[PDB]
């Protein structure tokens, strides 16, 4: 009403002190005798006591906290009350949770832990009586005083000057005396003001709410001992601030980093082997040493903290740190420190900064030129370098060559406009209520004139109204050219309040021109340049940020060191001080060049250097001369000149400078540098990843190498940043792959965590001046609770705490509510019954949208946003009713969700047009809208006062034509409030709206003093509150209203209908709760839950949600909807920043046809006319724009159109998989429900209702409400009142701006993706899933051929730009090349890739022969393969002949807006016909030049057979009673890619043949089987095809993490493509994943036996290929079979168990474990890989050990390379391919072409090769060696000349050339018969394929050399994971050999091939110079493991939307 509860402004004890002065003897204050203090002096004399003053204040403060000698009572009673109320309200939540997540809860009291409750009772005693003192000393009215006096037992005492001294007795401190703003005295003899008292209230209530929040949770994360430990921490903290006064906060400023350091230490304990970084801990230790040199016990503090054993408790402490906090600021020392840190003279390297500036210019030139493909430089330049050629051509845009050539002069050019200055109309985009200083003459005159009084800050809005507006154009123009005038350069300082630094570090406020300057330039920055930089999270809302928080790939103790992201975070000193001109100048010069006005934005440090600085808190001390303030008294309280700094100015700008330094110094090592820059404070994620560590000392060394690399980066950054004059510290920190800290938000391991302590330590705090009301405190507990919910895991602790802190608050306001000025117990007579179940529930539970007060629904913890408050809560209430196990809850459901509707008025519709979705209620008069009404009213009733023409004309327009718009809008019968609102905003009235709204509540009541309105607003507040509470008392009608709806969405509609006159467009969305209802658990039957059909969402949690925050989690994510919102993470101004007016009008014209059509012409001529009033009439009309889209969620103006966001931790959402693709069957009309919200809801509800489960799980959601599932329509409104936009605003427009068949789908999305992929921005869902709102049916080869078309065109266009015109050689190669690049880029790109996983497109990709995948769900890898493969097939057909586009009717679609497609598409048909046609040159060059200029100016059962059947090496075995145990040779292990390669016709794997060999020789007849442990279903497919009449049970460990399923189910096992798409014979096909697919445990067996008794299978056969990695898991599964076997397996039945030789000789024989009637084991070659211990155990079910030993000697691992090799020859002799149909095999060239293309060569070469392979089957060897050559020369270049070719072994290229050499030389050795190749091969694959590196100088720069037999630099390559591609090699070349013979290696031919395909290089250059001839018989012994010296790239961490 007047002043503030909780804390606003800093401490500054000087006030108190000088009052002690004036009081005491008159030691004299300074100048403040002016003050009215004599009231307090009358208190001081009338009650004589004596103060203590400051340091002592903080002493007794420390003492007084946590004290026992005290009273208690009110504490006990209060808390018990809270307890009771909360029990009731928890009745409500009880039924909610329990009906929602099936888990029931009991209300745990807070009395349970005893001592905790005692502690908390003392704190409550203290807080509650501090709440009283708060209340009293902040009240103006004698009435409030008398009511509080009667309520709180105190009394009024009038003092002689007419000053009321209240006297109060309170149980903590005993007696107290209180007067205007001043307090206390006797008992503890102390004086205090509002500021000090309140910060103490903040303290105690912090401790209170934190202890409260933790003490009893549902999860027990705490015990009274832990709490005892935190309490101890408070005790210690106290003891510090006890021992001395304010100085302790040094040591506290130490507390929060000590906390940081314990955190780091834990998250380091995570993956133990990493070196710690001594830096930070050491620094800390030193700070504790010095701290303990002053005062110890900080020692004990630090110690006990780091003694804390938990994550949580630590995080709490770090969550507090501010407790026992907030010391007095000394602004003197503050200003000294500041001014010095400014004055500091900095060494600056200039040309360094200039090089940065250049780097930037390069950046945005690239971006712009990759956007509009129009170089933005002038053609005025020197006819040289790149530029002339460049801009003239419209692309020279150069290469590495011309970039190296070009110095970094990018900052020197003639740079043009580029970014256009957005129109700022309405204040929203500029102004907030922050203040600013008055001009120079005036401040100076307010120092000369009344001195003693601090000079005020002129509120931005008050000056916005009273001063003539800004001409943005002339402003910037004149600032640019001549700069600002002296009288506008002034900066005021205010000590910001919370800092905890004894320094105080003053926040700044400018003068009006400086204000506007910094704002508009800041806004140009953020709008244009901010986005050109990754990292720098400013514009980011939340979801985006969290994505940027998952730009830390941290965590993973699971995978351990196989990938790591180190994390640096840096703080500087004063970033916002040490900023300097001579550094910042060039870059901001560049930025200036860019935004229209050169040398504009560079004037920052100039305006600082010229300006005045002063601290408006002490004007007395400043003296006036020469338009200068001088310090006089020598405190440095003001000064002239500055070298820059002061906080929030060019935050973004200086941050872009730094971030550029980083991106420049990132280049040094190519290390992966990810960055997050929040203003000052920044973090650098440094990514590395490892290749499969072996000896564990490698981890030590390698990780220490990651550290070394890291420290190098940091050092380069230190020096670099240092050159600019920014001091970086060696005490500023970093952590390992774990932790990270960003803007005080912790990420721990791989996961975000909030400070529940902090949010709950806020609670009852009310924001500035707002004061607590029924609405406000509830609003606070609410928002903070939803925050907690949002950051934590399953949002429950937030719900129960909500209930608690809510009813805590409610009892506080029941005690007294400052709004009603008296207690609410006392008020019963006035207003209806406040004390009821009704009122309680209402106050804390019904939403405002149903029309009651406030406090959520408990439905909002679910979807973070969602656009239907009404439906949401009404749905909630129906739901709590239906699951209510009581009566009065039902009573409350009817009561609540039948809101009494007030009778319609055009007034109300004005309100609920201004905001949509809501309803007309018998209350709802908010202080908000009432104050909006009042400020509208006042602002309107003075339109003649306003000195601003923008605002004047806006107010006029309002006062005149608002009615016209009102009625005109209101007459549209299909009532479309979204459109009425967007139009309403988009009309020139958007100004009126912006400003009227712009005033924030408290700031408004502060700014409403502008006029006669003083009392009205206060009694209006009283009006609103009495009415509110009156509405609840009224809401005790119980049961009086109607009943339980049916599916409240339809009823929310009907209620909206009854609310208004008519029905509404249907903008209401049934929300997930009522429609999807509780979850069906598929682990249970769910069979009645089956609707058949797909009315079914599902979610998977493999491994389950059990323990989270403890690891990152495997699965990718799901964040939410796409479009952003208002940022709630910070508080600068930013809410309405989005979407100015011209853009609005433009966009609702970009609506038109959608829901209106031009045919309507009325609303339309109107729309265009709005666009004509804002602008002029630029309308060309529009036609053919028909849009079929949904009208509820989607329609908006560029703003949030969204469906919702996840309110949940990333944690569970990382352990889950949401699946959508199951629902394709609701395609229907493409109607209401939000897939976004639904998916989100499934996620949360799943997490909540699982809450921990380790057995994994699968969950079903089937639509319960088919009725309010609600099919849509498309209504196109028109109506009319015959309205026209009046009052032409072109005056304003002057002053405002500164002049700102499916082949068709294929071509559309494919060209769109080509072009967009070249622009490099948004890949999101524009490649969508299956028939869209664009409709369709067939999506075939039609879709794909078209895709190739549109895409090819897109590459046509990008290739006219991409290349120099005057070089035309073979344009075919140009365009072909571009499209190749695109295709690869697309096969990597995921959304399209899942799109091709699922659906009928798979077919068109399964028609072409490829190869089967292996990965069960088929990873992005195998998908990329298949996609590429098919495309190389079709594109091959292109590279040969001509490309026809068929069709040629360009069907543009509704999903393509404007010309981003149109122009280039037309131009691309012509351009394909021009460019791909000739294979030549002509006049076309002219045409290219022309058209490219126009573009840049335009943007102004399958057949089958027999198969390989092998030999069985048999081991019969018996077990008779007694053992003869253990004596056995344990085999060796060779990995021998050999035979794994010789298997030729392999489907996903040749285990296929193995099983054939079993069921061949071992003689099984199985009618039906169970195949478990198949990856893609290989052995399944095998069995199933082999015995055609068999049925089978498929089981696969579901390998998820390696693939991103974007809204899709993992799909069938790929292998079952084998059966020709008819999998019907495999019963478990297509459903496989949704059961317990885990074989490690039981329940899977219960499920199989289910499937046995279910389909009557009888399961003759069991087969398990485990591929066992764990003895544990093995013994586990052994026990499983041991249990379930002979109750599942049949009576003649069979069990095959694949076993490992080492593992069976190892310890616990599974052979022993399982012994049935006939028992054996076998080895089967003519299948099995060479030198292999692996063997198939066997049981037919229904001495010996020495024979076992014998057989083990007859086993393969034992046997040697002659057995190995000769056996593989035998296999070579077998026809391994045979009955395989061609669909399955690769094309026995295309695999070669693509492989050589996998190994880095050009496709042309690949193809010439593959041809030569085709042509020369006879002489193969020559061609093979030629592959060796070609891969070698294109990888490592044994020949060429160049200037400095550094280390091009560089890991990978060397890797793939090594493996190439291996596979090749393998099958070569097998052909050419040479053993020592083979021996070598084995020893190599085992260890270290040599690559010995050199660079020799023959001049011309220098040549490069690689070898083996020599020793250079050894990049020697390990191969472990590499058998697979070796296999590919052997397979391919065995596959092209086609059983055909071979002929001698023909050296002549080799030469032919070599010089043909390559430079002229020869067998010679290969022979000696550098090469692989070593692979004749020659090599060297092992040297390096150093590919295990790892590398760096970037990390792939996927979430969906932003
Ligand atoms: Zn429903
Ligand atoms: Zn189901």
């Amino acid at each position: 009403n007047h002043a503030d509860y909780n804390l606003n402004s800093p401490l500054i004890s000087d006030d108190i002190d000088n009052l002690i002065r004036k009081f005491n003897s008159l030691p004299i204050p300074s100048m403040w005798d002016s003050k009215n203090w004599d009231g307090v002096l009358e208190m001081l004399t009338s009650c004589q006591a004596n103060p203590i003053s400051t340091s002592q204040m903080h002493k007794w403060m420390g003492s007084w906290l946590m004290s026992d000698n005290h009273d208690a009572s009110q504490g006990y009673s209060f808390l018990h009350e809270v307890d009771k109320e909360a029990e009731i309200t928890f009745d409500v939540v009880e039924t909610f949770i329990r009906g929602w997540g099936n888990k029931p809860i009991e209300y745990i009291k807070k009395e349970r832990w005893t001592d905790s409750f005692k502690i908390l009772a003392y704190l409550c005693q203290k807080f509650l009586d501090l709440h009283k003192l708060t209340l009293i000393l902040n009240a103006v009215s004698e009435v409030e005083l008398l009511n509080l006096a009667r309520t709180f037992k105190g009394k009024v005492r009038r003092s002689s000057h007419g000053t009321n001294i209240c006297r109060i007795r309170v149980p903590s401190l005993g007696p107290t005396f209180i007067s205007e703003g001043w307090a206390y005295f006797k008992k503890l003899d102390i004086l205090m003001d509002r500021n000090f008292l309140l910060m103490v209230k903040d303290v105690i209530i912090g401790r209170m709410q934190t202890v409260l929040s933790m003490v009893c949770r549902i999860d027990n994360l705490f015990s009274e001992q832990d709490i005892f430990s935190l309490l101890n921490i408070y005790r210690i903290g106290d003891k510090i601030v006890e021992r001395q006064g304010n100085f302790s906060y040094d040591l506290i400023k130490m507390v929060e980093p000590i906390c940081n350091l314990k955190l780091m230490k834990l998250a380091r304990e995570s993956r133990p082997l990493v070196p710690q970084f001594p830096h930070f801990e050491n620094h800390i230790k030193t700070s504790v040493d010095e701290g303990a040199k002053i005062d110890r016990g900080i020692r004990f503090l630090h110690d006990q903290i780091m003694s804390v054993k938990t994550v949580d408790l630590t995080l709490v402490i770090y969550g507090s740190f501010r407790h026992w906090g907030h010391p007095f600021i000394d602004y003197y020392t503050g200003l000294e420190k500041l001014h010095s840190q400014v004055t500091m003279k900095k060494d600056i390297d200039v040309s360094y900064a200039k090089a940065l500036a250049s780097d930037l210019a390069r950046i945005v030139l690239f971006q712009q030129f990759n956007d509009h493909k129009k170089w933005f430089v002038n053609g005025d330049l020197l006819p040289h370098d790149h530029p002339f050629k460049s801009h003239v051509k419209e692309n020279t845009w150069p290469t590495a060559a011309q970039v190296q050539d070009f110095g970094d002069k990018w900052h020197e050019l003639p740079l043009i406009k580029c970014f256009e200055i957005p129109d700022l109309l309405d204040p929203s985009i500029i102004y907030s209520d922050k203040s600013h200083s008055m001009n120079r003459s005036e401040v100076l005159k307010h120092v000369r004139m009344n001195p003693n009084t601090p000079i005020p800050s002129k509120k931005v809005l008050q000056t916005m109204l009273d001063t003539k507006a800004t001409n943005w154009k002339e402003f910037l123009k004149e600032i640019d050219e001549k700069g600002l005038d002296d009288d506008d350069l002034i900066i005021g300082l205010k000590g910001k309040e919370r800092e905890l630094k004894l320094a105080g570090r003053f926040f700044s406020l400018m003068s009006w021109k400086l204000r506007e300057y910094f704002v508009i330039t800041e806004y140009l920055i953020k709008t244009h340049f901010v986005p050109m930089f990754k990292g720098l999270t400013m514009a980011d809302d939340l979801t985006a940020v969290i994505k940027k928080m998952l730009d830390s790939s941290s965590g993973q103790g699971l995978k351990s060191y196989e990938a790591i992201c180190i994390a640096n975070h840096i703080d500087y000193e004063k970033w916002n001080n040490h900023q300097r001109k001579l550094s910042n100048g060039p870059v901001f010069r560049v930025m200036g060049q860019f935004l229209g006005y050169p040398s504009l934005i560079e004037r920052t440090h100039e305006f600082f250097e010229k300006s005045l600085i002063y601290y408006n808190g002490r004007p007395d001390l400043m003296r006036v001369h020469n338009n200068t303030l001088i310090n006089s008294t020598s405190q440095r309280v003001c000064w002239q000149g500055q070298e820059g700094g002061l906080e929030g100015l060019r935050q973004k700008g200086w941050t872009i400078l730094n971030l550029l330094v980083i991106q420049r110094e990132a280049k040094i090592r190519n290390t992966a540098v990810k960055v997050l820059a929040q203003g000052d404070n920044q973090v650098i994620c440094t990514q590395y990843k490892t290749k499969k560590s072996r000896n564990v000392v490698e981890l030590q060394g390698a990780l220490n190498q990651m550290v070394s690399n890291n420290e190098k980066i940091m050092t380069a950054i230190k020096i670099g940043t240092g050159k600019l004059g920014l001091l970086i510290n060696d005490d500023e920190t970093m952590q390992s792959a774990d932790y990270l800290n960003y803007g005080k938000i912790p990420i721990f391991r791989g996961v975000i965590r909030g400070l529940e302590t902090k949010r709950w330590s806020r609670v009852t705090c009310v924001t500035n001046d707002q004061i607590p009301t029924c609405a406000n405190i509830m609003s606070s507990v609410s928002t903070n609770a939803l925050t907690v919910a949002h950051f934590a895991e399953n949002p429950i602790n937030a719900m129960i705490q909500y209930n608690y802190f809510g009813t805590f608050a409610r009892l506080l306001l029941m005690m007294h509510d400052p709004a009603l000025r008296q207690s609410l117990y006392e008020v019963q007579d006035k207003i209806p019954g406040l004390h009821s179940s009704t009122f309680k529930y209402a106050m804390l539970y019904l939403d405002p949208s149903i029309g009651g007060v406030s406090g959520m629904s408990l439905s909002r913890f679910l979807i973070r946003a969602f656009p239907d408050p009404v439906t949401e809560s009404l749905s909630f209430w129906r739901f709590i009713h239906v699951h209510a196990r009581s009566e009065h809850l039902k009573e409350m459901s009817a009561v609540f969700g039948n809101p009494e509707i007030a009778k319609f008025r055009i007034t109300h519709i004005d309100k609920l047009v201004e905001d949509p979705t809501s309803l007309n209620i018998a209350m709802g008069m908010s202080p908000a809208n009432l104050l909006k009404t009042e400020v509208k009213k006042c602002l309107i009733e003075s339109r003649q006062t306003i000195r601003n023409q923008v605002i004047k004309d806006a107010t006029i327009y309002l006062y005149h034509e608002e009615d016209r718009l009102r009625s005109f809008l209101w007459s549209i019968n299909p009532l479309f409030p979204r459109f009425l609102s967007e139009f309403k905003s988009g009309t020139f009235l958007g100004v009126a709206d912006g400003l009227i709204s712009l005033f924030q509540n408290s700031r408004t009541i502060r700014n409403s003093f502008k006029k006669k309105y003083h009392r009205e607003l206060d009694d209006l507040i009283v009006r609103s509150e009495v009415s509110s509470l009156t509405h609840l008392g009224k809401l005790h009608l119980r049961r009086g209203s109607c009943k339980m709806w049916t599916c409240s969405a339809t009823h929310a509609d009907t209620l909206r209908y009854k609310s208004w006159g008519r029905t509404v467009i249907g903008t209401t969305v049934p929300h997930p709760l009522e429609m999807l209802g509780p979850q069906h658990r598929k682990e249970t039957p769910c069979a009645p839950c089956n609707t058949s059909g797909f009315n079914y969402v599902s979610v998977h949690c493999p491994d389950g949600i059990h323990d989270v925050f403890s690891s990152r989690g495997p699965l990718p994510a799901y964040l939410g909807s796409k479009t952003s919102e208002s940022t709630s993470i910070l508080q600068p101004w930013e809410r309405e920043s989005k979407v100015p007016l011209i853009k609005r009008a433009t966009r609702l014209r970009d609506a038109i046809s959608w829901f209106v059509e031009p045919d309507s012409k009325l609303a339309m001529t109107i729309l265009s006319n709005i666009h004509s009033l804002t602008g002029e009439e630029w309308t060309k009309r529009q036609h053919g724009f028909k849009r079929t889209g949904s009208a509820l969620h989607r329609f908006s103006t560029s703003r949030m159109s969204h469906g919702g966001f996840a309110s949940q931790s990333t944690a569970a959402l990382t352990r889950l998989m949401a699946t959508t693709d199951t629902m394709r069957d609701l395609g229907d009309q493409n109607f209401d429900f939000l897939f976004q919200a639904t998916l989100l809801y499934a996620q949360i509800t799943t997490t909540v209702a699982r809450d921990g489960w380790i057995t994994s799980c699968t969950d079903h959601y089937h639509i319960a409400c088919k009725s309010c599932l609600r099919p849509i329509e498309e209504i196109t409104l028109d109506s009319s009142m015959d309205y026209t936009p009046p009052d032409v605003s072109h005056v304003l427009k002057t002053w405002r701006n500164g002049e700102g068949q499916s082949y068709q789908v294929g071509r559309c999305i494919g060209f769109l993706y080509g072009d967009l992929a070249y622009r490099k921005s948004t890949h999101a869902e524009d490649s969508s899933l299956f028939p869209l709102s664009i409709q369709g049916r067939i999506r075939g080869r039609g879709f794909l051929k078209g895709l190739l078309d549109g895409l090819m065109r897109a590459s046509c266009c990008q290739v006219i730009h991409r290349r120099s015109l005057a070089h035309l050689k073979r344009p075919a190669n140009a365009v072909y090349g571009g499209l190749i690049y695109l295709i690869d880029k697309l096969s990597v790109s995921p959304p399209f890739l899942s799109l091709t996983r699922s659906g009928p497109i798979r077919d068109e990709l399964e028609t072409i022969p490829h190869k089967i995948p292996t990965s069960y769900p088929t990873s992005n890898r195998d998908m990329g393969v298949i996609v590429r493969n098919y495309f190389k097939y079709q594109c091959r057909l292109i590279e040969k002949g001509k490309y026809r586009s068929h069709y040629s009717q360009l069907w543009l679609f509704s999903d393509v807006l404007s010309i981003d497609f149109i122009g280039p598409f037309s131009i691309s048909t012509t351009l394909l016909q021009i460019l791909y046609k000739p294979f030549l040159s002509g006049k076309d060059k002219n045409e290219l030049r022309e058209l490219a200029n126009l573009s840049s100016l335009l943007r102004s059962y399958p057949p089958w057979g027999r198969e390989s059947r092998g030999t069985i090496t048999t081991i019969p075995v018996y077990y008779t009673t007694t053992p003869y145990p253990k004596m056995l040779e344990m085999p060796p292990r060779i990995q021998n890619p050999l035979l794994s390669g010789i298997r030729l016709g392999q489907l996903p794997t040749g285990a296929h043949y193995k099983i054939r060999s079993i069921l061949h020789g071992m003689g099984i007849h199985y009618r039906d089987f169970l195949s478990c442990g198949d990856g893609s279903g290989g052995m399944t497919a095998a069995l199933l095809r082999e015995n055609v009449h068999s049925r089978g049970i498929f089981n696969s460990l579901l390998e998820l993490s390696g693939s991103v399923m974007r809204g899709a189910s993992p799909e069938p096992p790929s292998a079952l493509e084998t059966l020709g798409g008819d999998k019907s014979r495999c019963v478990n096909g297509e459903t496989c994943w949704e059961y317990p697919s885990d074989l490690c445990d039981p329940r899977t067996w219960d499920y199989f036996l289910r499937l046995k008794a279910g389909l009557g299978l009888q399961i003759d056969l069991i087969v398990m290929d485990m591929e066992v990695r764990d003895s544990s898991t093995s013994l586990k599964i052994e026990t499983n079979v041991r249990n379930y076997v002979h109750r599942i397996l049949d009576e003649q039945g069979v069990l095959i168990y694949k076993t490992y030789g080492t593992y069976i000789c190892e310890s616990e024989k599974n052979a022993v474990t399982i012994l049935g009637p006939m028992f054996k084991t076998v080895d089967l070659v003519q299948t099995e890989f060479s030198s292999s211990q692996t063997s198939e155990v066997y049981m037919v079910c229904k001495p010996d050990w020495s024979s076992i030993n014998e057989s083990w000697k007859n086993l393969y691992a034992f046997q040697s390379s002659e057995q190995e090799f000769a056996r593989a020859k035998k296999v070579s002799t077998y026809f391994t391919l045979t009955g395989i149909p061609s669909q399955f095999i690769p094309d026995p060239f295309v695999n070669i072409e693509t492989m050589l293309q996998i190994f880095g060569v050009p496709t042309g070469v690949s193809h010439a090769a593959a041809l030569k392979s085709s042509d020369r089957p006879a002489d193969l060897l020559t061609i093979s060696l030629f592959y060796m050559a070609i891969i070698s020369y294109y990888n490592i270049n044994h020949i060429r000349v160049g200037p400095i070719p550094p280390n091009p072994p560089s890991d990978g290229i060397a890797q793939n050339v090594g493996i190439a050499i291996t596979g090749i030389s393998f099958w070569l050795s097998l052909m050419e018969k040479d053993i020592p190749l083979y021996q070598q091969c084995l020893a190599v694959i085992q260890q270290s394929f040599p690559i010995r590196w050199e660079a020799v100088s023959v001049k011309g720069g220098y040549k490069q050399k690689w070898s083996t037999r020599g020793d250079g630099l050894p990049k020697d390559t390990r191969i472990s994971d590499s058998l697979a591609p070796i296999g590919n090699w052997i397979r391919s070349l065995e596959l092209v050999r086609n059983q055909v013979r071979l002929n001698p290696f023909n050296e002549i031919l080799f030469n032919q091939l070599c010089r043909t395909v390559d430079n002229h290089l020869k067998w010679s250059n290969l022979r000696r110079n550098t090469g692989m001839i070593e692979w004749i018989n020659r090599r060297i012994s092992k040297e390096d493991r150093s590919i295990l010296m790892l590398k760096s790239d970037l990390h792939e961490e996927n979430s969906w939307r932003d």
